[PDB]
């Protein structure tokens, strides 16, 4: 049973982990590094000497495709495509996988509780110069409603407001504030149990951010990547569950009616967003292993790690618009566009006007790109994830005007600053398939292969040619 | 069980009625059932074709309940159970086979039977309800659809599958797996009519239009081998076509008057030679024809229609009704109504109708509403379109979309716009007025006038 550690050591071994030895400040020049190194492409980063801490920092662990997938067990990231069939099917009993319960676990080697309890120990990131305060980043929020036993796994960012205090910034429509909400009309002005695992096992972590549905339990999908059952150790302060393998554990309650202005916070968007009110939780343990080590992350301007693991998370939805648009060869939403905004999809066209079908098609058959505003659409000879290949597409086969298609007054994120009105905006088509009669009157252009015989007699000779060395 | 059960169903209800006066082939059978059809009355069956032995029965289902008997349902509402069915297609009923007597080989003369002329310029006789029976190279699966056939000889016909049926993919595959070979067809005229609804239902091109029939029976399709191919044709057809595809032949095919109300000009299309023709001892020859709508195939895709709507609120659960009028060549203009549920929310039904399903990729015309809008009343669509837009700001318009290549008012072959109209209420962000609250009534007081209505004896 691979824990966080027997991965980090399988990392090192294929030069994915590099371990920093220099002083490094949680404050601000962690995700300096950080942001260069996922920039690059670069491995995963343990700082072992984090600048007024003992404890070791860990970030950057899925900053790379390969490294997700790697984290399911798996060579590559398509894995998660057969991901994508099976949550098909559910709209398959033995995926009624519940948790194996340990007694006794490392993650409750070293224990600390009520006045004792000091987040300032821990080595917290401060991620961007204007956030208001240090913000735990990777921490999986285990909830329970009050009216069934499944437990509800999230990332929700919390604030650090004090020695032993956090807020809770779950968006309305999680799992986790549904609970909470529930519990407060249910059981009224009584104190609403959470817990919080820092570095769990990565099939645990993966499967904290797949959607499931809100019916099932986080922890049984992540036996299903890991193909084990979840280990887990019951909370010492409540009846939550948490990975055995952990390297710290934060338990407490929500006090009902106390809430805490959170941020600003810079996002995933790159922007900062306001302040706003949110739950406090009150911290009243803190257990951990022996020798623990703190896993962090950021987010900010795209690509970030979060944006990386969107990536590899969209690779789900393909299967399943290829059961709809078999035409779709491959469909790809870059980092960069904030992982949902633009979307580049490639396709065996079959007949002129066949692009336009296809857009209508992602703006309006699953609701997880209804808010998409650009689709660029190319042929099969283009790699979706290239900007050499799909720039090169456009700029070859479209005429702006011709070739565009605008729709306006359509639905939009609230959030989404840049449109005309909140909740309202446009979209954008770009048709960059080549063009065919009826939608062209141009003799249209032959591209340029290559000979094969030509290229695998340079494939022989090219060690022999020792150009580089 | 067979079409004479179901003729016999039919008659004891008043819905077919025999004609024994003289009628002709040529033209005059066509103007009897357009009346008849206009009027929603029964199916028709013509004792005494003007030339020929052999009955003619028409208009079969030029009336929805009928469609719904067809199915062996009592009515049309029946018909969304059928829809909930077809959806079951997700991922991770095979032909019974056992009829006609009389063979003909080089006595081969379709001239013998009465094979309609619909409109007066049409280029000759025309078959119009065969179910033709291909298999392709590469599958077992048997494909069934009904394309049109022009007479251009005593053992020859033109077969006018556009270039996206099966039974076309199939010929065409034909042709390079097995160069310069013969393509070997059957045509099955008046089968039972679950095999017929199947036929022109949509079923997957994977799956045999064959199965489908059986679950809308309750019961396997029963079928006979061919005479002179392997090809299975079901064995209660009254007439049944067999011969082959020459590679390379072709026949200019038409003109003929289409299901838009004109003429399609003329065209090239493979030829069907006819080797053998098997049939009842007491043959009826089924046929039909498409003109300005409403016609039979009209009244078809309405039913139709029904089957869809479920698997549309599937994927769209916000979708209360979903109508295509015949009045708009059946596919043309689509009329949806809504639970909306935020800003700009017609315009993303809008793009689901055409892209979720092909049969709609090439409506033209989306005209998108609230759910107190009865989808089927020009009263009340017009009344929406009239009080709840602004045509600018509330008309989507796309250019170089697939049109229909035979639609000759889009500016290039295959290609042109759509149109659609948001006549939803419109919600803060779309408007900065104050919105309109509708009259409604007082149900205490309309119930009050129910009472008393007959006591009142206005009429
Ligand atoms: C991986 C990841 C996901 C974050 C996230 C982060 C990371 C690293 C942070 C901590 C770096 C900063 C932005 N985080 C938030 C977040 N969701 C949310 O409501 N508030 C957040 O602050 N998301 C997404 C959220 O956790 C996922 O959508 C979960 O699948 C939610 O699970 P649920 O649907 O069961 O509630
Ligand atoms: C009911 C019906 C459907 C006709 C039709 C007719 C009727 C009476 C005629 C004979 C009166 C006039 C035009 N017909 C043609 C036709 N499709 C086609 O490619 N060529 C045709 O000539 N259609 C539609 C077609 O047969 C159905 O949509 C099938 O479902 C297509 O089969 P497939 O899906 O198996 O390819
Ligand atoms: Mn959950
Ligand atoms: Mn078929
Ligand atoms: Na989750
Ligand atoms: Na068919």
């Amino acid at each position: 049973y691979n824990d966080l550690r027997d991965f980090l050591t399988l990392l090192e071994q294929q030069g994915e982990l590099k371990r920093i030895t220099l002083p490094v400040d949680p404050h601000l020049e962690i995700t300096e590094i950080a942001d260069r190194t996922l920039r690059a492409g670069g491995p995963a980063l343990l700082f072992e000497n984090p600048k007024g801490y003992s404890m070791p920092v860990l970030c950057n662990l899925f900053g790379t495709p390969k490294r997700v997938a790697m984290g399911m067990g798996q060579e590559d990231v398509s894995a998660l495509r057969e991901v994508g069939k099976l949550l098909a099917f559910l709209k398959k009993q033995v995926l009624n996988m519940p948790t194996k319960r340990l007694r006794g676990a490392p993650c409750q080697q070293k224990i600390v509780s009520g006045d004792d309890v000091d987040l300032n120990r821990i080595p917290i990131m401060t991620c961007w110069p204007e956030d208001a305060a240090p913000l735990i980043t990777w921490g999986l929020t285990v909830t329970r409603g009050p009216h069934k036993e499944r437990q509800n796994l999230g990332i929700y960012r919390q604030q650090l407001i004090g020695k032993n205090k956090l807020i809770m910034r779950w968006l309305s429509h999680r799992g986790g504030a549904l609970d909470y909400q529930e519990w407060c009309a249910a059981h009224p002005g009584e104190r609403f149990p959470v817990s919080v695992a820092l570095g769990a096992d990565p099939a645990t972590i993966l499967g904290a951010v797949t959607p499931v549905p809100d019916t099932l339990s986080e922890y049984a999908f992540a036996g299903l990547l890991r193909g084990t059952k979840t280990e887990v150790v019951k909370c010492i302060s409540n009846d939550l569950e948490v990975p055995a393998s952990a390297e710290i554990v934060l338990e407490g309650y929500i006090e009902q009616g106390e809430t805490a202005p959170e941020g600003p916070y810079g996002d995933h968007t790159g922007y900062y967003n306001e302040v706003d009110s949110f739950p406090v939780f009150t911290v009243t343990h803190i257990t951990q292993r022996e020798d623990a080590i703190y896993h962090s992350t950021y987010t900010g301007r795209p690509p970030d790690e979060p944006a990386v693991l969107g990536v590899a998370l969209n690779e789900v939805f393909v299967p399943i618009l290829q059961k709809q648009f078999p035409e779709i060869v491959d469909f790809y939403l870059p980092p960069e566009g904030c992982s949902y905004r633009l979307a580049v999809v490639t396709i065996k066209k079959q007949y002129a006007g066949h692009a336009k079908r296809v857009m209508m098609g992602v703006w309006s058959f699953l609701r997880q790109f209804m808010y998409t505003k650009f689709v660029i659409v190319c042929d099969d000879d283009v790699n979706a994830r290239d900007w050499n290949d799909v720039i090169w597409a456009i700029t070859t086969r479209m005429d702006p005007a011709r070739d565009t298609v605008l729709v306006e007054n359509t639905p939009i994120d609230y959030l989404d600053f840049a449109s005309p009105v909140s909740g309202l905006g446009s979209k954008m088509g770009l048709d960059a398939t080549n063009k065919w009669p009826g939608e062209t009157q141009r003799e249209w252009g032959r591209p340029i292969k290559k000979d094969p015989d030509v290229v695998a007699h340079i494939d022989a000779i090219w060690d022999e040619l020792a150009i580089f060395n």
